[PDB]
């Protein structure tokens, strides 16, 4: 059975995780884990309560690891237990993946040094201090590393993983079974397509978080420099 | 505060619910409820454990009600307590919505009689016996009823709801904050675009479920005829 693991942490953006989870859990001969320091409840940033299924110590060796984003990323970037677990699993995983600001956690773990990567548009300036080559594309692959932008990036890249782990017909069948054919009613999902007034509002609302994450990123980078 | 409620039932397809939940929970002055017979754990069809936040009896009057789909729809189509709750809330709700096979629950509750509606492609033949006018479109509106197809239909129609409950700029801001701009790597999300061999495999895998749901639908229709 292919072993797929998602990191589940307090203040996660739950859709970053629950999207790819439901897609990948539809595949045959896959076991999906929700990993935290111990099994039990973990509260997402919206208040939705999820349940971790395994601890770091009990998690099997993973074929795919996926790091979601969310408000809670800031704490995770300075959590030595979580970062050590990610490094351990990434050493042998076939795919190391992240959604949105989850790539900042990969960066804090040292796994983006010299690698092309993306992250959420409002935090993109934090990639270079973590050693990455920043790329403004929705899905960026570099070897076995996949980083994606958008709350549903993991749905799309889960179909790519399905095709590579199994075959294209299997990925197509899952897509059809889920009737997955999105059609957003607005075209404001990128700072390059949204109205300038909307971009301003979104930037202003992220400013305090960006300021705090600049400070955290510099401390994380100092640890990588040691 | 706008009151938004999702029905959370055993064997729900969790992404049908968790997608719109995360979008709508991003809006100001919204309270989101996960409703079942009592608060506590409810297991989705993948094994993911969610937590209902309120009972039928304690749920406030809702402005938006949303019925997700999943394997568990068959039991819900003959659950008189759940159907009565849906009818009660639908009487005063500004929007009555469903994702995928959730529209079959609205049908069993009598809320599709004479109404245009859609559902998952493999179960679409079950709409007419429930009194609906079947429509093969991804989102179908009839008055205050919205039915959508696809595991992520609720993400897209949540942006429409945001624009109507608030304004277009608010919906655009949420879309940008979530960097929501999907781009599936395959084009097999409809029986009209997938390869014929894939459609066959998907149809065969749904056949037992369709057979069981034909039986349930006929009993539900008999209750509506009384």
């Amino acid at each position: 059975a292919v072993q797929i693991g998602f990191l589940l942490f307090p203040e996660v953006q739950q859709l970053d995780l629950t999207g790819p989870h439901d897609v990948l859990a539809s595949l045959p001969d896959v076991q999906v884990h929700l990993i935290w320091k111990e099994p039990g409840p973990v509260v997402a940033s919206s208040g939705l309560v999820l349940q971790a299924t395994t601890s770091f110590a009990d998690c099997p060796p993973l074929d795919v690891i996926c790091i979601p984003g969310g408000t809670g990323v800031g704490a995770l970037m300075e959590d030595p237990q979580a970062l050590a677990f990610i490094r351990q699993q990434a050493a042998r995983a076939r795919y190391v993946t992240s959604v949105c600001t989850g790539s900042l956690v990969l960066g804090a773990a040292g796994l983006l040094q010299g690698k092309r990567a993306t992250t959420h548009w409002a935090y993109h300036e934090l990639l270079a201090p973590l050693g990455a080559i920043p790329v403004h594309e929705r899905v960026v692959r570099d070897g076995n590393l996949l980083t994606g932008t958008g709350i549903t990036a993991g749905i799309d890249f889960a179909l790519t993983l399905a095709a590579e782990l199994f075959d294209a017909a299997t990925a197509q069948r899952v897509q059809l079974q889920l009737e997955y054919a999105p059609a957003p009613p607005f075209n404001a999902g990128s700072p390059d397509t949204a109205p300038a007034s909307v971009v301003q509002q979104a930037r202003q609302r992220a400013a305090d978080s960006l300021h705090k994450r600049r400070e955290i990123t510099l401390r994380a980078a100092a640890r990588l420099a040691a």
